[PDB]
């Protein structure tokens, strides 16, 4: 059996596919007609969000038994022509839960005791100790909006820091909840009580532009609002307002309704909010434990 | 008796000498001249970095018997013209505690993710997506050097985090250890095994350049070092040395040698280093909790 990587794979991750005895033919980011070729006489396929694996390339793979992604989603992935085919579709989301988590306390506190605008400040030759006046986070309420894999651990983690733990889930998970001793409320109740709110819900109809400009006028003029899940969960528009308006006192953001984000976008001229690329998966951890993730899995179903 | 107050004071602090009865003199910020007259009468004073507690004044209030810094360090304040008169200082130490805690891991994540590296380019118009791989902290070792009052809070943070902790202090507090699972070891095993390096030890004698060129040899070259105790504590030209060689991967740092920093200083060239201009005690909580920690020290001497 042949496995194909057509994408960056770290060592120990090639190292569980060889130690399972399967033969690895490494080449990534092939074109499709390349790719097309590649995968005549394989049994899996390992990509990351790239290259794409069509149909065409799919209709192609007689012996394809599983497509799998190092990573989260399957938008490369056409998941409909390989249901036709019987042919598994896997990937690694929990990889990056812990990292994901890690960025949006690491934003939290970044907004907080506003330490990207000292930074940026300092650089400029400026001591802007007057003006880096911030907050004490022990004790504050976090308001976790979705709790799945990656709320689970932000609020592992605002009960390392003291917090007060607030979470509302449509879909509650009364014993997890009870691990991180969080109380479940309604949305309303979370926003208005909250002096720290982070966003970790999928991007579905039901939370597109969730946060808008209603619930943003909730919440406290003192709070700050973090979002790692994605961009068109927030009404980018009623945020801008919302920051310029004062209706909220600062935000963490990495995911946006335009990736990368435009020159100039509004966004970046306040200097209460703290954005980053995109990077919440963006460890050396998480991205070499996706790659195993999907590697063990690859090897459950081909020889098991 | 009565209380003088020369600086920004909060309701409940203001309050806690009244409920003790004394007598409340209020201007913030005011001038040695105005200064003089207003702590003639006062049995007490009480201020921040400001205003200037000079020899001139100490010597205006006859009646003075305590002087009290809401915060820590007294560098505005003329102790030993005070301590010719007999007049007690005093400050708030363990009112700033937490705030320099979660500042020192504050540090720690924007330094691990690169996040206001990232922020700063995204100002600048540039997507550093690939740029910014950062580090995992969850299971990585930190080592405190210095497991005081901040030690400890940072010890309770990081053993929250599920990060493996490694204490040093030549005055060891087993069952403080116990507390955070955190294990005492030499100052070198420390170095060399730890993934972040945190300071929390005051300036003194044997702490002067603690962090030198040996040691940050020692230290692993994938590790960051974190500095909010004092800029003396570590040899500003030998972490430079280390960061333009790559001895170590990074540092956040609060303090430093000069304050404020000169204008090029060669620590605001590296992308790998965040700097704050000494916020480690500025929350408004810290600066509360300082006011009314000094308030009930006014009171019980009175
Ligand atoms: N920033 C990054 O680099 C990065 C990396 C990985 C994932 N993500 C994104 O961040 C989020 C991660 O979520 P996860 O992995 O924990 O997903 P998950 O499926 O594990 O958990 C999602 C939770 O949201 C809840 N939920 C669903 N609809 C909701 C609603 N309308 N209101 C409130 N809660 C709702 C679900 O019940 C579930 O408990 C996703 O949007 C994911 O795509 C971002
Ligand atoms: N950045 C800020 O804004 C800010 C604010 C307040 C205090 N600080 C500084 O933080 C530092 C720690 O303050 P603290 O309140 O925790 O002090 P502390 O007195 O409570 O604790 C200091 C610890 O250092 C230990 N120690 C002494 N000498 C040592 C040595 N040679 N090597 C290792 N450890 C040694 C002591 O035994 C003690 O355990 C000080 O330098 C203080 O000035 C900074």
């Amino acid at each position: 059996m042949k496995v194909l990587v057509a994408a960056p794979l770290h060592e120990k991750a090639i190292q569980v596919l060889k130690d399972a005895g399967l033969e690895v033919i490494y080449e990534e980011y092939p074109d499709e007609d390349r790719l097309v070729e590649l995968v005549k006489d394989v049994e899996a396929i390992i990509v990351r969000s790239k290259p794409k694996v069509t149909r065409r390339v799919i209709e192609s793979a007689p012996k394809l038994k599983v497509i799998a992604r190092a990573g989260v989603g399957l938008d490369n992935i056409d998941v409909e022509a390989a249901k036709e085919k019987g042919i598994e579709v896997v990937n690694a989301p929990a990889a990056s839960s812990r990292s994901v988590a890690e960025l949006a306390v690491g934003l939290m506190f970044s907004v907080a005791r506003k330490i990207a605008f000292a930074d940026r400040k300092m650089r400029e030759g400026v001591w802007a100790k007057k003006e880096a006046m911030g907050i004490e986070l022990e004790g504050k309420t976090i308001g976790i909006i979705g709790f799945g894999r990656i709320g689970y651990q932000v609020a592992k983690i605002a009960n390392a820091l003291g917090m007060n733990i607030l979470l509302y889930d449509p879909y509650p998970n009364e014993e997890r909840a009870k691990e991180v001793n969080g109380k479940f409320v309604d949305l309303e109740t979370l926003l208005k009580e909250s002096d720290v709110v982070t966003i970790h819900v999928p991007l579905v109809e039901s939370t597109y532009h969730l946060i808008n400009e209603e619930r943003l006028k909730l919440m406290k003029k003192t709070a700050i609002l973090i979002n790692t899940s994605r961009g068109p969960v927030v009404d980018t528009n009623a945020l801008v307002k919302a920051l310029k308006e004062g209706w909220i006192a600062g935000a963490g953001l990495d995911v946006f309704e335009e990736e990368p984000l435009p020159k100039d976008h509004p966004l970046t001229k306040f200097d209460n909010v703290v954005l980053t690329p995109h990077i919440g998966a963006s460890t050396v951890e998480a991205q070499e434990r996706a790659g195993v993730e999907v590697a063990e899995k690859v090897v459950k179903i081909l020889k098991g």
